[PDB]
């Protein structure tokens, strides 16, 4: 019902290794976007998606599983329609001053530091974020605040991090 | 002398506001990649020169100003002629066999673990990696190693974290 449209959906996507490639996600989140003429992009590109398999690929297989996928699928879902909501001048694109609501509404409430951050790293010089960089954001924005959790055991807001661990992270992202 | 000349080319490529952009830094490097046959390369892409920027960015004007290209480029023609000297087959990439003895050289020792991290993050499908993979993956390398020892300074291997913390490591790479 559910998951027999979307057990369908991964099988195709994955095909002879079952497993979804970076190569194999770009090139349907490109097909997808295709069909959305209100979403700007120039292209998911290939490195993008091998940051966002990297950053999902918690078994360390290199490619993405069914549960890999669909996590990350239906988190693409929930955010496309955030991106879609909060574009609220209908640029195609999320600027500065969208930016805030659309990332609180996908439940990331973050300080002006951190958005200017963000910003910064992730929209052009006019300060506009086009779909496939605002994916790519959330994807790992999502993914260091999981990180973060499963680090803080006591629940203090404070984690400690060896250089091995770090190195993981970051590096494989 | 090369230092008159540098200063030259700086100028010239920094343009009006004095800095250096994600986008003039991917045209001199593909300018510069074209005059070099033997670095196989399917280019230095946008998504990648907006995080090379990020992480070489300390002061944070979202540019690269004089010293920090500099320090960026001087990485870069140090990497490039490792490259070219490890590459023992000729092949105008590095494979599996050939990466360990190039990170050796760029000083980096990781574990088995690590490696094989960075290969499915970098690496094409038969272990080979090309010149703006090898490029992207060492500069994030140093600069996560930089981040972290600036944290450590007395080498405890560990570093402690809140969650603006994190994020602002994680994110603004
Ligand atoms: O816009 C809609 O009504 C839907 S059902 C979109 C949608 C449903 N699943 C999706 C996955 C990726 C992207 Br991009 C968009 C979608
Ligand atoms: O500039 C040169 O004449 C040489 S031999 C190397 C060099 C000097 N600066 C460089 C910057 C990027 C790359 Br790829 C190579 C170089
Ligand atoms: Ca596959
Ligand atoms: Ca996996
Ligand atoms: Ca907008
Ligand atoms: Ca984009
Ligand atoms: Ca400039
Ligand atoms: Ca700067
Ligand atoms: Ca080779
Ligand atoms: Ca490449």
């Amino acid at each position: 019902e559910e998951v027999r449209q979307f057990r369908r959906l991964f099988a195709q996507l994955a095909g002879d290794d079952m497993e979804v490639s970076a190569t194999e996600l770009m090139n349907i989140l490109n097909k997808v976007v295709t069909r959305h003429p209100d979403l700007k992009t120039d292209g998911f590109g290939i490195d993008t998606c091998r940051s966002m398999v990297a950053v999902m690929d918690s078994d360390t297989t290199g490619k993405l599983g069914f549960e890999e996928f669909k996590y990350l699928w239906n988190n693409i879902k929930r955010w496309q329609a955030i991106y879609k909501q909060f574009d609220t001048d209908r640029s195609g694109t999320i600027c500065s001053s969208e930016l805030p609501g659309a990332f609180e509404a996908a439940g990331f409430h973050l300080n002006e530091h951190l958005y200017n951050m963000i910003i910064r790293r992730y929209s052009d010089e006019s300060g506009n974020m086009d779909f496939d960089n605002f994916i790519s954001c959330l994807v790992r924005l999502d993914a260091m605040f999981r990180a973060f959790k499963s680090l803080d055991k006591d629940g203090t807001g404070q984690i400690q991090v060896n250089i091995q661990e770090w190195l993981q992270l970051t590096m494989y992202s």
